[PDB]
């Protein structure tokens, strides 16, 4: 189902896409939400995956927490994916301009290799603040499953594939 995508390696694939516009269109079995340990999704690709599901990802995601409490850095969950994919998996990689450690990004992307295949962002990259050169050497050299990369910005895109 997915399409378009340039091959990196055995297991990871790139593509320059809104992930809000790629699960649309693939409806993929799961897609994952760059999100925090409330699970307040307000902005970036959290706030444009909760936008597009009508707020329905956060007054579920306000029930989990009710319930759970939050989640760890590092850490996830696995919640519907409403009308974008059977499943979000909610990953909560390190947020930089919060001072996180950012050896926690590599337990985010083990999250990963609990799943077949994946469509997903760069984690810590974007409004989170790392890297996202970094962010994608750590998923090539962490999960093993397969994963499909959306990357909104062209710029990136292209300094991510020409750099890798
Ligand atoms: C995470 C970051 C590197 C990347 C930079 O374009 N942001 C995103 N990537 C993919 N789909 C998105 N929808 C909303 C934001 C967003």
């Amino acid at each position: 189902s997915f399409s378009g995508y340039l091959k990196l390696t055995d297991n990871v694939y790139i593509k320059n896409a809104d992930i809000v516009e790629e699960a649309k269109k693939v409806k993929p079995t799961v897609v994952v939400n760059a999100a925090n340990v409330y699970l307040k999704h307000g902005g970036g690709v959290a706030g444009a995956l909760n936008k597009a599901t009508n707020n329905a990802m956060q007054v579920e995601s306000d029930d989990y927490i009710a319930t759970n409490g939050p989640l760890k850095v590092g850490g996830s969950c696995v919640l519907s994916g409403h009308n974008l994919a059977k499943h979000c998996l909610h990953v909560v990689g390190p947020n930089v301009n919060k001072g996180e450690d950012i050896q926690l990004l590599k337990s985010a992307y083990e999250n990963f290799n609990q799943h077949e295949v994946l469509l997903a962002p760069l984690l810590s990259a974007g409004i989170f603040g790392a890297d996202p050169i970094h962010s994608l050497r750590v998923c090539v050299d962490t999960v093993r499953t397969n994963v499909y990369l959306a990357v909104f910005d062209k710029n990136l895109y292209d300094k991510l594939v020409s750099s890798f």
